[PDB]
C-alpha cells in the first residue's frame, strides 16, 4: 500500500506558513483551555495519534489519510479528549480548506511544538484525503499500564527504536493527564517546551499510588505524575541511559526530538524525488507578530 505525497494545487512555502500562523495565533488568542494550558499540548498529542495508527508491515493507518475526521477514529477511547483539539482546528479547516486533513493535523502539533519554544519541526505536505473505510480500527494506540519491554514492542511497529521512543516521550513534559479522559490525573500542566520530563525522572521523589479510576500512577513530593509506561524508561537500564543523556544535554534532546516528531509524521509517506523540501515555518516571534 503506497501513498503519494500530492502538494496541495498551487501551494507552497508562503500558504502554509500562513496557516501555521493562523494556527499561532489562535493558540495565543485561546488562553483560557484547561486551566491555562492552553492547546498547545493537545495539538501536539493529536498530532501523534493520527500519527501513532500506523502499522509499517502493511501501512495501514497513519497521517496520511486525515481519518481522524471519521468517527471509528475519533471516538476511539485511545482518543478521548483530542474532540479539544478537533475543534480548535475547526476554524483553521475552515479559512483554509484547501489543506488535507492529515496535513492540518499534523502541522497543528508543528505549530504547537515551536509555539511553545520547542525545536524546529521540519514539516512537508502532501498528505491526502482518504475515505472512510481506510479508516484503521481502535486499539492501535498504546496502553499505559505497561513495562519497558511493552512500549519497545510497541514501538517496533512504528519503526522507532530506543533513541527515538525516548526522546518522542519528552513531550509529557507538555500538558497534563485529565482522568475522565484517560483515568490518569496530574501533571506539570506546562505549556513551554523543555527537557523536564527527564529531569523530573531523575531528581523527583516517586511514589507509586493509585488515582481515583483505581489505577497505579508515579505521583512525586512535589506534584508531579508519570504514568507506569513514563516510569518503566528509568527502569530498563538502556532507556535509563538515554534519558540520562537528554537530561544533561538540552539542545540534544531538541534535535533528536525534532527529528523522530518529524518521522514520526511522515511515516507511511512516499515523497516523490522532486516534492518539494521540507518546509521550516517561523514562530510567530521570529515574524514580529
Ligand atoms: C507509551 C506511549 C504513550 C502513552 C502510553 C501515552 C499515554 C498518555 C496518556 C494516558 C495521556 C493523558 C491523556 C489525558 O488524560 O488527557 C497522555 C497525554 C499526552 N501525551 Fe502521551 N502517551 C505516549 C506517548 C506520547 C507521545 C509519543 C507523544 C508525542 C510526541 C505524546 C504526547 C502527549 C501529550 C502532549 C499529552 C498531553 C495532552 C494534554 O495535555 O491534553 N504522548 N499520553
Ligand atoms: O473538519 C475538520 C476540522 C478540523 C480539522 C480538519 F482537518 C478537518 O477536516
Ligand atoms: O505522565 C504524563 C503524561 C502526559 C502529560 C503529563 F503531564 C504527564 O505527567
Amino acid at each position: 500500500l503506497v501513498h503519494v505525497a500530492s502538494v496541495e494545487k498551487g501551494r507552497s512555502y508562503e500558504d502554509f506558513q500562513k496557516v501555521y500562523n493562523a494556527i499561532a495565533l489562535k493558540l495565543r488568542e485561546d488562553d483560557e483551555y484547561d486551566n491555562y494550558i492552553g492547546y498547545g499540548p493537545v495539538l501536539v498529542r493529536l498530532a501523534w495519534h493520527i500519527s501513532g495508527t500506523w502499522d509499517k508491515h502493511d501501512n495501514t493507518g497513519g497521517s496520511y489519510g486525515g481519518t481522524y475526521r471519521f468517527k471509528k477514529e475519533f471516538n476511539d477511547p485511545s482518543n478521548a479528549g483530542l474532540q479539544n483539539g478537533f475543534k480548535f482546528l475547526e476554524p483553521i479547516h475552515k479559512e483554509f480548506p484547501w489543506i488535507s486533513s492529515g496535513d492540518l493535523f499534523s502541522l497543528g502539533g508543528v505549530t504547537a511544538v515551536q509555539e511553545m519554544q520547542g525545536p524546529k519541526i521540519p514539516w512537508r505536505c502532501g498528505r491526502v484525503d482518504t475515505p472512510e473505510d481506510t479508516t484503521p480500527d481502535n486499539g492501535r494506540l498504546p496502553d499505559a499500564d505497561k513495562d519497558a519491554g511493552y512500549v519497545r514492542t510497541f514501538f517496533q511497529r512504528l519503526n522507532m527504536n530506543d533513541r527515538e521512543v525516548v526522546a518522542l516521550m519528552g513531550a509529557h513534559a507538555l500538558g497534563k493527564t485529565h482522568l475522565k479522559n484517560s483515568g490518569y490525573e496530574g501533571g506539570g500542566a506546562n505549556n513551554v517546551f523543555t527537557n523536564e520530563f527527564y529531569l523530573n525522572l531523575l531528581n523527583e521523589d516517586w511514589k507509586l499510588e493509585k488515582n481515583d479510576a483505581n489505577n497505579e500512577q508515579w505521583d512525586s513530593k512535589s506534584g508531579y505524575m508519570m504514568l507506569p509506561t513514563d516510569y518503566s524508561l528509568i527502569q530498563d537500564p538502556k532507556y535509563l541511559s538515554i534519558v540520562k543523556e537528554y537530561a544533561n544535554d538540552q539542545d540534544k534532546f531538541f534535535k533528536d526530538f525534532s527529528k523522530a516528531f518529524e518521522k514520526l509524521l511522515e511515516n507511511g509517506i512516499t515523497f516523490p524525488k522532486d516534492a518539494p523540501s521540507p518546509f521550516i515555518f517561523k514562530t510567530l516571534e521570529e515574524q514580529g507578530l
